[PDB]
């Protein structure tokens, strides 16, 4: 599965809902390939390592 470029924004602005800036959910969303649970997850309790 493949996420469009529009789904991929409306993603950002959601997780962006619970207060973190574009650009760390942005490196979270890289981090997890797109995987939003993972996403979530290392916004929280951080990125793999």
């Amino acid at each position: 599965t493949l996420v469009t470029g529009s789904e991929y924004e409306t993603m950002l602005t959601e997780i962006m809902s619970m207060g973190y800036e574009r650009e760390r959910v942005v490196a979270a969303l890289r981090a997890s390939g797109n995987n939003p649970h993972r996403a979530v997850e290392y916004l929280l309790t951080g990125i793999p390592g």
